[PDB]
């Protein structure tokens, strides 16, 4: 499937410390961070995503259309300027975050009923679960 819809919840996150430390996030964020159970919640309509990930301390949300480029501002994570891009490679989401850092991107891919989240910043990388709710 390429319909990400649903909301989501986390199950698992495998290295989220090397991936935060690798952005610079602050050791005080990182610990924070690295407890949290977080929701993402994915309206996805055609091209058109509007994401969300909360948790009871630390938020996320960004829109994007897949194949428009997009100039982000990372605010509140590393609170840096990329250049986004999301496209599809077969039916995984993949985008990535032209800046300063290297190799910085996520991919999203589902399997049964698994939303899995790849998410890749330097020599870094994070694998999340969510299972849909
Ligand atoms: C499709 C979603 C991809 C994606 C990319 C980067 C991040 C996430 C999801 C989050 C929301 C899981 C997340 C959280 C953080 N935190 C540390 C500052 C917690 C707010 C950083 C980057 C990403």
């Amino acid at each position: 499937t390429r319909d990400f819809n649903g909301t989501w919840e986390m199950e698992s996150n495998e290295n989220f410390e090397g991936y935060m430390k690798a952005l610079d996030i602050d050791f005080a964020t990182r610990k924070i961070a690295v407890r949290l159970t977080f929701t993402h919640v994915i309206d996805q309509d055609g091209d058109n995503f509007k994401t969300k990930a909360t948790s009871t301390f630390l938020n996320y949300d960004v829109d994007f259309t897949v194949g428009v480029e997009f100039d982000e501002y990372t605010k509140s994570l590393d609170n840096r300027h990329v250049k986004a891009l999301v496209t599809w490679e077969g039916d995984v989401l993949v985008c990535v975050q032209k800046g300063e850092k290297e190799n910085r991107g996520w991919k999203k891919w589902i399997e049964g009923d698994k939303l899995y989240l790849e998410l890749t910043c330097g020599d870094q990388v994070c694998r999340q679960v969510f299972k849909k709710k």
